[PDB]
């Protein structure tokens, strides 16, 4: 409980580092991403990797100081796959290894039960045709079909020695649903002057929440049916800069101020006059570059990268990283009570998020982050 603390730390750290990143790749577009799901995966191969290699992935993903990874990983996913057949969830992880890596026993049975089925070895050599065939095929299973063909035209050949793949999907559901009859087209304001049309879900409730004046802006807690998965938004109060918004809530942030910004223990129920936009983002990153220009430089290097604990085959590295994640956010929901009359005994405060916003999706139990992104337009 303490020795996994220490991990979601360390996975928080590293999902800001990686969105910090991908907010300057897109500087005015969306992000989407589950910090999870790459770390759970790039935790796996630090159990093959040794040396400069394995210091690394360490250093990058600040497990720098936290005793029993491989655990704590197993638990999370234990955790978000029991929650993956009651919500309408389904993070898929998966390191796919060519057979020219005799994988040494140690290594297969050091990590089979931490990252159960997350290890799967395939022939992308000899048999390049038939592996994606399969590859294809299985992830779309795994993921009921929201996934179809999640190889691109050259993520895999001939050459691919080790293969990373991480399908995540979430359809969120509600603790307390937006009523249809309460949505409607809107504008939503891009930056300063421009705004696009969009479909506002809009509701008077309950909602723990609070102000971050460092930031000039509010945070406010969203949970989903059965308080599980949490939402945490965080608007400015207006748009003041020269682009989204956001650009002095991104300079502010880091692992310790989001740490802070999102805490529930200081922030407190309120009657809100929410509205939210309606969305559903589907992106699809590429961490190879992101990832280098936080540290990992080896592991994706076939001249440099150290793979010892894992195999004594030569020229391996990791070779590609697919990450696709699809968030999908409407009206349903639960059905909830509401105090007698929360008008003079809770402050009656609005969150109109009709403007872009940094939101992370929150494993309560845990405070892991499974899905974190930014919402700068339709």
């Amino acid at each position: 409980q303490g020795s996994m603390d220490a991990l979601q730390l360390a996975n928080s750290a590293f999902a800001v580092d990686l969105f910090k990143q991908l907010s300057e790749k897109e500087p005015l577009g969306n992000v989407l991403f589950s910090p999870i799901a790459l770390s759970t995966s790039l935790s796996l191969a630090q159990v093959g990797a040794k040396g400069d290699t394995a210091n690394e992935i360490g250093q990058v993903l600040h497990f720098e100081n936290v005793k029993d990874v491989p655990f704590g990983f197993q638990t999370v996913t234990s955790d978000v796959n029991k929650l993956s057949s009651f919500y309408s969830l389904k993070l898929i992880k998966r390191l796919y290894v060519d057979k020219s890596l005799n994988l040494s026993t140690e290594f297969i049975s050091s990590t089979k039960r931490p990252y159960a089925k997350e290890l799967e070895t395939v022939d992308f050599k000899d048999k390049l045709e038939e592996t994606k065939g399969q590859i294809n095929n299985s992830i779309k299973d795994l993921t009921d079909g929201h996934f179809e063909n999640i190889l691109a035209d050259n993520s895999v050949n001939d050459q691919t020695k080790i293969l990373v793949v991480n399908a995540a999907y979430f359809v969120g559901k509600w603790m307390k649903k937006f009523s249809e009859s309460e949505t409607k087209e809107s504008p939503f304001r891009v930056n300063k002057t421009d705004t696009k049309p969009v479909q506002m879900m809009n509701m008077e409730a309950t909602f723990s929440m609070g102000n971050i004046d460092s930031i000039n802006s509010k945070i406010i807690e969203l949970p989903f049916q059965n308080k599980h998965l949490s939402m945490f938004i965080l608007l400015p109060k207006d748009v003041e800069d020269e682009s989204t918004g956001l650009e002095k809530i991104e300079k502010q942030l880091n692992s310790e101020s989001l740490s802070q910004w999102t805490n529930p223990s200081t922030m407190a129920n309120a009657k809100v006059k929410l509205s939210i936009p309606k969305f559903k983002v589907e992106k699809m990153i590429d961490p190879k570059a992101s990832l280098e220009n936080l540290g990992l430089k080896h592991i994706f290097s076939e001249d440099t990268s150290d793979f010892s604990g894992m195999s004594e085959t030569k020229g391996v590295a990791l070779s590609n990283v697919i990450h696709k994640v699809s968030l999908e956010i409407t009206e349903d929901g639960g059905d909830s009570i509401e105090v007698p009359g929360a008008r003079i005994l809770q402050h009656k405060d609005e969150l109109n998020a009709d403007h872009p916003f940094i939101y992370i999706i929150r494993h309560n139990k845990t405070r892991n982050i499974i899905f974190f992104g930014k919402f700068s337009s339709p």
